[PDB]
């Protein structure tokens, strides 16, 4: 409906059509520059939009996150993980028969083919667990590239069933392999969650029962990290899935790129600062060494760049947290010395109003470490709840009209010079 | 010096600093848009400039491609692939001194950990070539993660040979394996193309290469060795951007690479060779393609952004008829990929359309001729390439970067409570 | 006695060859005791290049 007029002093002015969306802001369509010979100048696409999408919408500055419409705290406090899988994937919540036959379908494809055991023989029993994700889910397109064609919906649909099934499993034996312990199979008697922790920690030796409060912690933790609107891993997913590319290699692009620790290292960082501070005896010392602007110290996983006034996830986390310690009885002095962190934080004038509130990250980081996943892992955890974000994004794009992406530069190098030969330098 | 006035009607008018470059157009810096409300749209960033670069230039227009100021045909016709390697890496062209120190290094990291061979093991031997590659490097992230500090430029530099190295001892392994011959190491006293050539082909008899072949795959590496950016070199940057290790970037680098529309040209002509079958039917197949409504093409004919032509063609149409010379053209589709050549070349519907023979048609050709099956041509185009990713990412990491969030346009519902198993 | 000290520089040498992950080498009959040690220690199926007495 609206135009857009850009006049660039050097040209004559130049007519973009601006288009707007069903919320947010509207987006003044750029496509048009290349033709006038000009572009836009945009480090990190932080002012560009790279497509439609009708999947994640966010606006930080009011505290808003929603799939498919559904905020994330409704979803977290109501369904469960395969529900929002469901939401994410089709558009709409499922009903009792579309629920049954989508649970059903990632239970069938929840074993992972033996062949791949042999892959992780190929690593270091010590390396990093998201290089071996990256390798062995990357080598996942070899085994179903043939059938399919990226083309046809059915062939996507299965291709995101299989990942959804597949990723807990192939989390499970990167653990199970880094301890030297056998690796263990699913179980079709268990939930997702509960299938994740007894593949995790269970043993042939012992298959004990699963608490159903971890069980529906881990689960939440899914959700909420299930997806984040456009970020690195997703758009290098759809950037790597634009040139028609295998829809598990584009996953294992994902993961490469949430590897990054500005992507998904936030849980790493909370842990690290409890490891400066050691004990709770000096946590005032780090408290107003955090404070002093002078000092490099700060607190991890106190308040958000986007989400700036509050998360909507953060009261559900503490929730569950709370819920979790409830069970495990903080035995751990780091965990204690967090707890105290926290109620610091939230009870100090200078942290309330600096919004530095105790995030999701915060209690994830808490929650995961104690129920005995180990930090190596916390970012594997994130690529598994992911999974279904990026597969849908992907899924998103292709059953749009897509165009190979193929982004500009600004070139500020050499001008045309002749080769000197090797005996003149 | 300049600035650009935007005015969306709805708001006020916002002032945009333009900035211009050493060549190429001048670019509109957008970063202030977030602030007043707005983002701008371009689907597959064909408008919008990611960075500063001072790599690879290109304009299409003009039949222009250089590599720090060096046009791509002056070095495929003069220099080897490890000098324009070394040149893309630091800048300018290497002494004698610090070209013998490169390929050195080079020779140095050119053996592979024992461990990864039992990696291909956890393949299928008829698996793609491009999947076991994107795991494979993928793998190599473990090896080389614990020391490597990715804000450190020795640890870049030595990633950067590392992976320079290694990917054609790798691209060997993978031909290997899929045949089920043993693999082969690689050979100091043989130049990176020759050493390719043998650890492919050769086995535990080891016969000497054919510099016409071994000189033609050095060409061909060069060729291929960075274009700029792309859907490859631009996810390996925005991988990269998180702070990601290198070997993973690579990894996504060939994971995008993968894809049909970014490296599957060379797959593309010969299976249009295929279509044709005979040279008896040539004819027929030359009006299937002029024929608008017919969905028949002919494929590594023209170019999308080299229109009039692609300053790499003379070389390549140089190395095909001098491969050819030495091969003799045994095959009946090499025989008809030269007469379909000859008939594009010399017919004025192919002349006036400006459907040459391109780089594609004729790499294709020349790997077919030498050996190579059709399912390794990406693992080459990635081999080639990894040098131009890798100094894309040197380059970004270098710079003052940034992680780069893109945002998007929402078309999706309004927000709304969660309605209970009954309602849906 | 014999296959002892035979063997134990081939096993010396295999354990620093798979502590780098390089390949294990195998012996050389027109090679005296420690040109041989020295061989299967630095030289690879690579460049198989001589032994400075």
């Amino acid at each position: 409906d609206k135009k857009a007029q850009l006049i660039i002093e050097g040209s004559a002015p130049v007519e973009l059509p601006v288009l707007s969306g069903t919320m947010g802001p509207d987006v003044v369509d750029v496509r048009g520059l290349t033709a006038t010979g000009h572009f836009t100048f945009d480090p990190g696409f932080m002012s560009t939009a790279s497509c439609e999408s009708k999947i994640t919408y966010i606006d930080g500055d009011k505290g808003v996150l929603l799939h498919r419409g559904y905020p994330i705290e409704q979803l977290a406090e109501k369904s469960d993980y395969l529900e929002t899988c469901y939401l994410l994937l089709n558009g709409e919540l499922p009903t009792a028969a579309q629920k049954e036959q989508f649970v059903g379908t990632i239970k069938n494809h929840t074993m992972v083919h033996e062949q791949l055991k042999t892959f992780f023989n190929g690593f270091r029993r010590d390396a990093h667990p998201m290089a071996v994700m990256c390798g062995v889910i990357g080598a996942l397109s070899a085994f179903y590239h043939d059938s399919l064609d990226i083309n046809n919906p059915k062939h996507r649909e299965v291709s995101a069933h299989r990942l959804i099934a597949k990723m807990p499993t192939i989390a499970a034996m990167v653990y199970k392999y880094s301890k030297g312990e056998p690796m263990m199979y699913p179980r079709n008697d268990l939930n997702y969650a509960e299938n994740f922790l007894h593949m995790m920690f269970n043993t042939p030796c012992e298959t004990k029962p699963i608490s159903p409060v971890l069980a529906k912690a881990m689960d939440r933790i899914f959700i909420l990290h299930a997806d984040h609107e456009q970020n690195a891993s997703t758009s290098t997913v759809r950037l790597a899935g634009s040139s028609g590319a295998n829809p598990f290699a584009c996953i294992a692009s994902g993961i490469a790129a949430l590897w990054g620790p500005a992507h998904g290292g936030a849980n790493e960082a909370v842990l690290r600062m409890l490891d400066e501070i050691g004990d709770v005896s000096n946590i005032d010392k780090f408290v107003e060494k955090a404070k002093d602007k002078n000092d490099p110290f700060k607190l991890m996983g106190f308040g958000h760049r986007v989400y700036k006034n509050f998360d909507p996830r953060a009261k559900v986390m503490k929730q569950t947290c709370d819920e979790v310690l409830q069970e495990l009885g903080i035995n751990d002095p780091q965990l204690e010395l967090a707890m105290k962190l926290e109620e610091i934080a939230r009870h100090d004038p200078y942290f309330v109003e600096r919004n530095l509130y105790p995030n999701v990250d915060f209690y994830s980081g808490i929650i995961l470490k104690a129920i005995g996943i180990p930090t190596s892992m916390f970012t594997v955890i994130f690529a598994l709840a992911r999974t279904v974000g990026w597969i849908s994004h992907w899924q998103e794009m292709l059953s749009g009209p897509y165009k190979i992406g193929r982004p500009r530069q600004l070139y500020t190098g050499h001008t045309q010079r002749d080769f000197t030969a090797l005996k003149d330098r």
